[PDB]
């Protein structure tokens, strides 16, 4: 049931915090360049934003190299910039549905987990993500760690994205 | 706090995936669609707007704090004629509302009011109290509680319904 899709999520650190300090106004000035920035890099990416939470965004990619091509130029580019915002990114990848420009199943829900697992900085990846791109010749994982995801009954080994 | 004053109505799935995982997709997708659209045909009763979906739940504009009420109401007395229970919380306040989204701390403090709600309940900020027995809304006596990302505690009133 469902289309095969890779789907990344992020989400910021402690927004509500930040939205707090900064005012309404700088934050909506900071959530507009942070937008046109996560979209920018997904279109390189040959990704497609599916939808935007806040503070975080939806995002579906056809090959799992691609969507950790653009977590990697996210990290990148947020750590240029912090020259500040922490973003955590999760990868996962599986069949979900499509309903009108959104995207639903339990893949959708372990995507999302995935990602709050993730550290402010740090892209983690599901484990048949890793195995996926583990013939690679430029991305590299951790050994991974050990988790429960919320809803989810069983352990998962997620792998954190070690970028040159 | 920027932008005009609005009412935000929050809805979420208590474990939704959980029951996403005992049911299965077909069935999953096939209840999600079917809550979307007696949501949005109770929003609409109340001359709210949905703004947008979170998955399991949704962000909802309404003009008046009376409207957000009576939609939650109604949205709580028909799950239960319908297993998927719902949280919903109710904040008001100024929020900037820009290309048919909004944003701003009082749209993450009306997310964090409907997650302190419990499955079935309605939970409004101080600001929703205050501003309504003479609109036909009973509430309880409230609860203090943190919310995160914001300093000090906030009272939240759970609406009493016949
Ligand atoms: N434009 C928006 N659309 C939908 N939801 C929004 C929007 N703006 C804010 N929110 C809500 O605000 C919350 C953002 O805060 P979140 O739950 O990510 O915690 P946080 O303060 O970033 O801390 P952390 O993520 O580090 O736990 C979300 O629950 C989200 O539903
Ligand atoms: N179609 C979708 N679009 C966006 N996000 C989705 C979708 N399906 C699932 N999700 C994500 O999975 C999350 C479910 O998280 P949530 O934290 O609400 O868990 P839950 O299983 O409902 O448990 P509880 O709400 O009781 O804590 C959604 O809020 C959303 O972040
Ligand atoms: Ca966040
Ligand atoms: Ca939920």
């Amino acid at each position: 049931m469902g289309s095969r899709v890779v789907i990344l999520f992020t989400d910021i650190e402690e927004s509500t915090a930040l939205n707090e300090r900064i005012g309404d106004r700088a934050w909506v000035k900071l959530i507009s360049s942070h937008d046109k920035l996560v979209s920018d890099l997904v279109r390189r990416q040959s990704g497609h934003v599916v939808k935007s939470q806040g503070d975080g965004f939806m995002v579906a990619f056809a090959r799992p190299e691609q969507a950790v091509r653009c977590g990697i130029e996210l990290q990148r580019a947020l750590r240029r910039n912090a020259n500040e915002i922490r973003v955590r990114i999760g990868i996962h990848m599986g069949r979900s549905v499509r309903r009108g420009d959104d995207l639903f199943g339990r893949n959708v829900a372990m995507a999302a987990r995935v990602a709050a697992q993730a550290a402010g900085g740090e892209i983690l990846v599901s484990q048949p993500v890793r195995d996926a791109l583990s013939r690679s010749d430029g991305i590299r994982f951790d050994d991974g760690r050990e988790v429960e995801l919320k809803g989810f009954s069983g352990t998962y080994r997620l792998f954190a994205v070690l970028a040159s």
